[PDB]
């Protein structure tokens, strides 16, 4: 009938594709026929979240054994896996639990798609304005030639990481981000509030943007988070566009730049799960990379520091194979995010 910008319907048409949603889930090798997403609920998502910290609970306490594979039994019932000819594979290292981490994650954010975009049959609107309506949050393109367009490709560009040299990033549409709440909740007063990245999966932007960013549920393991359960930002683009895991065939993603209120960090060289917890005042968690931005070449975007710049060593050592190639942001606390701009990024693979 009668809708919105022609960029905010491709917007809107990538973030409720469920088929997309029911393919991303069989490459993490999600049974979708024996669990449709269409019932997924909650208490099953929460049920697999408790089973995972069962199989924690195995592996720190060294109980490996039976009451491991007791546990991953637990969990793949509840957590229907596809791994077709051979018997689903224990979970025996922190990658693994971490990998079934994002499994739930995005398990729980096709929920909040599915269930927003089942909602209202409103006869008096068009379906692609009333998943925007029920998002709660405004999605309003910019002018290419604008001042905020120009600043954030060249934040995109100019923090490209040397080391992520796999694809080339060109952004496609840029648009304003204004969650409902957002602003009014927002710790405006806080110092060093910094305009940082974050990237996630496709499945997820539905939740992200309609949800806010969040904070990891009570029923995930802590060892999963290799600085606790918060909201992790980047100064470094490519960092979080991995995140988004773009495919050769699907090379189209969503970048979130969001104003985050820092305060005085509580810089750390090696990760630590219990990281919240060395805060004591200070007000987020900063993962010291070798390789950072420099605050010279920084600006300044509507009132936030824009890390801007080509990025080089950073000096920081701690010899171990944990030194962290790029910084990493964390705060544990949705009052000191306030999301602001959206990015339509095309990845142009060279491998
Ligand atoms: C519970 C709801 C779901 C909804 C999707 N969720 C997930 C948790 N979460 C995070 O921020 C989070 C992210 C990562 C990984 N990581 C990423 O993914 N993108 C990035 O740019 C990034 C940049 C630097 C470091 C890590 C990054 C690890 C742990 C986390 F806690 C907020 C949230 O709301």
């Amino acid at each position: 009938e009668s809708q919105l910008d022609l960029r905010v319907q491709e917007l809107i048409k990538l973030i409720c594709n469920v088929q997309a949603m029911e393919e991303m889930m069989m490459e993490m090798k999600y049974n979708t026929k024996k669990a449709p997403l269409g019932k997924l609920t909650v208490a099953q998502i929460k049920a697999g979240y408790q089973s995972l910290k069962k199989i924690e609970d195995c592996i720190r306490a060294g109980q490996h054994g039976r009451a491991l594979m007791e546990a991953c039994n637990e969990f793949y019932t509840r957590i229907p896996h596809d791994f077709g000819l051979r018997t689903p594979p224990l979970i025996r290292t922190q990658k693994e639990l971490s990998e079934k981490i994002q499994l739930l994650e995005a398990l729980g954010d096709i929920e909040i798609a599915i269930k927003l975009v089942k909602s209202e049959r409103q006869g008096l609107e068009h379906p692609l304005d009333q998943h925007y309506r029920n998002l709660h949050c405004a999605l309003r393109p910019l002018d290419h030639e604008s001042y905020e367009f120009k600043v954030i490709s060249q934040y995109l560009q100019s923090t490209h990481a040397p080391t992520h040299s796999d694809y080339t990033m060109t952004l496609l549409d840029l648009f304003e981000v204004e969650k409902d709440g957002e602003k009014e909740a927002f710790r405006e007063d806080l110092h060093n509030r910094m305009l940082l990245w974050h990237g996630s999966r496709m499945s997820n932007w539905v939740g992200i943007l309609s949800h806010g960013l969040r904070i990891a549920p009570p029923e995930a393991p802590i060892t999963g988070y290799m600085f606790g359960k918060g909201i992790y930002f980047a100064d470094m683009s490519s960092k979080s566009a991995n995140y988004c895991f773009a495919s050769r065939l699907k090379n189209t993603g969503l970048l979130l730049l969001s104003e985050v209120a820092l305060g005085q960090c509580n810089e750390l060289l090696e990760a630590n799960p219990k990281a919240e917890g060395l805060l004591q005042g200070k007000h987020s968690t900063k993962g010291l990379g070798k390789m950072a931005p420099s605050s010279a070449h920084f600006v300044t975007l509507n009132g936030s520091t824009v890390p801007l710049g080509p990025a080089s060593d950073t000096g920081i050592l701690n010899p171990d194979g944990y030194t962290l190639n790029y910084n990493e942001y964390i705060v544990y606390n949705p009052n000191q995010v306030r999301m602001r701009y959206l990015l339509k990024v095309q990845f142009n693979f060279l491998q």
